[PDB]
């Protein structure tokens, strides 16, 4: 038992991290098969970051403008034999296929979904943590200068689903990056100009999963017979900075195991959102929305 | 910027995990050089777990009573050529030295200290998270059947300091394990009998580090000129379920960078411990004590 902020083991992804350098700029890249992905702003001089012309930067480069080095594990310098831009990312083709390429897919995550991040500097992993894609299409990470190209991913069995490449910090503790189609989460621009963000909201479905996790760990003081329908809750949520609730099979399994209906926990949220009044749930005095239904099913019941 | 629950990259330790089987019992072990460490209760039949005689169990075993298998990465079956007991752990000598043994030390952590845990089942890593050794010598983990032998560790540079091998769950979400001298944290017995725990307390020095992290991320509404001396705070702490505060160089660096004295934050704790009254600090409505001064210095300032 117990519910914690859990990340995937990072070793499989550590074996794919490289350092990418373009002139005076350096960051991290992801080496899969014969391709190295990295943020395109590695091509931009500091003095042009406020108004880059990435199309012009790209044509000013040759294959030799990029240097790709693997430091950790099996060391190596990889020769770039091709270069292309896709959205906010570069795709560098290298002459050697990564012998440690895992089974992988590329996916784009949705608000409320959780993924593991491997934070790296100079091609060297330094930490791992789990984030939730916020309703305003940012993440609340921990990233310093040089962290771009750090990757986020989920895992289904042995398959790694890469979903995030770190790009920028929009405000204190507020970050965004690209999916591997090159689209920036939240459509923010990789240019150094202030860009307003939407207000953050509570992820209602994750709050429900966490309340179920509480029931499963012996904490149910907030469960009453009262119920609020999904439709009624969703009108309320839009007026109170909560996301609209969408049920899933994963949530249904928790309702079955506990015998507590989703609608009872929606009612509870409407009472608890103003404060627990000295009471606590799983050691917290506020609603927690960083645990997904899938995370709860996995940690508490072993079920995937 | 940003402060999150961060763990070390786990790849170096993943390469050291094995499965250890003794009869009908199986769990994880740690393979370093020619030694495999694992919990001694792998020798105990389920029907004797409430009153084991580990000295008698050990003499009833031969080297062949243990089977050690590595599943992930470089697979292998390791032949046991020696077996010994140290405290609550077994030390099995195997015929092959782990070619991926990192530089390592063994250390015993203190309340308030944080470490990374690699949770494993059947010799296969499944997740990683960071815990703090609680003042009552438990950890708040996430562990299911089969998780014993999962390891906790810190890292100083490239050196891994192993400090924890998972042994048991004492209550919901409440865990303990061994240091690698074989001593159980909190002196709990590896026998299946209820064992009372001391009450948990807030780790005051980590609360101070987190308040400094708040100041560094633009949040200082709780800072006032008022001060409380360490001596005065420590008498108060013993009456209010807080640990006694011990300053360190790591804390002093945060006081210097922010210009806010430790004694100002000790006063703040005495006002905030009853509730923030609708206000928030780093997105929380309660004091947080899972971030150490070292963690804060590292994540926010890059400094080790
Ligand atoms: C990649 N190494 C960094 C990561 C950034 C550094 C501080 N904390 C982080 O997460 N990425 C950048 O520096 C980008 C690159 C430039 C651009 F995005 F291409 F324009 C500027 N970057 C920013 O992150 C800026 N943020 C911003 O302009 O938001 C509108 C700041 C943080 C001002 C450099
Ligand atoms: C190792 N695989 C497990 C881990 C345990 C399982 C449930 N969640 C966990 O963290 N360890 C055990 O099952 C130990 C082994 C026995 C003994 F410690 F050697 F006696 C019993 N174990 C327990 O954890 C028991 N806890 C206990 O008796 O506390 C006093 C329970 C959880 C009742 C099996």
């Amino acid at each position: 038992s117990g519910l914690v902020k859990m990340s995937h083991p990072s070793g499989d992804v550590e074996a794919c991290m490289v350092q990418v350098t373009c002139g005076s700029m350096t960051l991290n890249g992801l080496w899969l098969d014969n391709t190295v992905w990295c943020p395109r702003h590695v091509m931009c001089p500091a003095d042009q970051l406020s108004d880059p012309n990435y199309d012009a930067l790209l044509i000013s480069m040759t294959n030799h403008s990029f240097s790709v080095q693997k430091h950790i594990g099996a060391p190596a310098n990889l020769r770039v034999v091709g270069h292309a831009m896709q959205g906010t990312l570069l795709k560098l083709t290298v002459d050697v296929a990564n012998p440690s390429t895992p089974a992988y897919t590329f996916t784009t995550v949705k608000p409320g979904a959780a993924f593991s991040v491997l934070a790296c500097y100079n091609g060297r992993p330094t930490g791992t943590f789990t984030v939730v894609m916020r309703p305003n299409y940012t993440i609340k990470g921990s990233f310093l200068c040089g962290s771009c190209g750090s990757v986020g991913y989920t895992k289904e069995g042995s398959v790694i689903n890469f979903c995030y490449m770190h790009q920028m910090e929009l405000a204190n503790g507020t970050h965004t990056g690209s999916a591997f189609d090159g689209t920036m989460y939240g459509a923010f621009m990789d240019k150094q100009v202030h860009q307003v963000q939407l207000t953050d909201k509570y992820c209602s479905v994750n709050v429900v999963a966490w309340l179920y996790a509480a029931i499963l760990n012996g904490c149910a003081w907030f469960v009453k017979p009262n119920r609020t329908s999904v439709v009624s809750f969703n009108e309320w949520a839009l007026a109170n900075q909560f996301t609209e609730f969408v049920g899933t099979q994963s949530v249904d399994m928790l309702a079955v195991k506990t015998g507590v209906a989703i609608e009872q926990l929606l009612y509870a949220i409407q009472q608890l959102y103003t404060g627990f009044q000295g009471k606590q749930i799983l050691g917290s005095t506020m609603l927690e929305d960083e645990f997904t239904p899938e995370d709860v099913n996995m940690q508490i019941m072993g079920v995937v």
